[PDB]
């Protein structure tokens, strides 16, 4: 037995996860924007940084941007492809909601979506969240469309850590 913070300390130790933002806490009871949880899938699967590249039109979206390279990297890897292919906005500030961190680590680990899936998740998330709650990254009492805490992503990211090195290619 792990509780979530000894998970989150394990995670810092291995550089997957940072505190707060202005902190080195765990804030388990905190949000999390797409920004930082773009950096977490990039450390969580080592994924490769891509700099000098952007494929997002959000304001303040660019080299100043410390998240581009991690924001880029994951878009790449297509675990994450933003909120609008029209206006091209990956939505950076926004909060990372239980259902988008479901699809991002069904599809890194290659999970098949649930066809003809019942649940409360937005139409297009409804077999990622499905998926993700069978294979234990999330519980069948989280809401998909709310912001995911910190202590539900350490939860999920541990959990699909140890499902990474348990399939045999880690
Ligand atoms: C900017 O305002 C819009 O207004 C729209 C009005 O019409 C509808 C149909 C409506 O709901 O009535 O849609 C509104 C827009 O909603 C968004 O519609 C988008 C296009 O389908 C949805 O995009 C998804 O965004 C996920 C992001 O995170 C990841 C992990 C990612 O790839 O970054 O997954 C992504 C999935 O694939 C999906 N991506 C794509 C490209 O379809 C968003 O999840 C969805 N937001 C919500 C709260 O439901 C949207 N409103 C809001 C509140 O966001």
């Amino acid at each position: 037995a792990k509780t979530t913070q000894e998970k989150f300390d394990a995670l810092k130790e291995a550089g997957v996860f940072s505190g707060y933002p202005g902190t080195t806490d765990a804030k388990l009871g905190q949000d999390m924007t797409r920004a930082e949880f773009a950096k977490v899938l990039v450390k969580l699967f080592g994924l490769k940084e891509i700099h000098g590249q952007y494929s997002y039109k959000d304001k303040n979206y660019d080299a100043k941007n410390w998240a581009a390279p991690f924001i880029e990297a994951v878009t790449a890897e297509g675990l994450m492809q933003g909120k609008d292919l029209t206006k091209k906005i990956f939505d950076f500030n926004g909060k990372i909601t239980v259902e988008e961190a479901s699809k991002t680590l069904v599809t890194a680990l290659k999970l098949e979506p649930v066809k003809d899936a019942q649940n409360k998740a937005t139409d297009w998330a409804k077999g990622y969240f499905e998926a993700a709650v069978n294979a234990g990254l999330f519980s069948k009492d989280a809401n998909p469309k709310a912001n995911a805490t910190r202590a539900q992503l350490v939860e999920a990211a541990f959990a699909a850590d140890e499902m990474s090195k348990g399939s045999g290619s880690h």
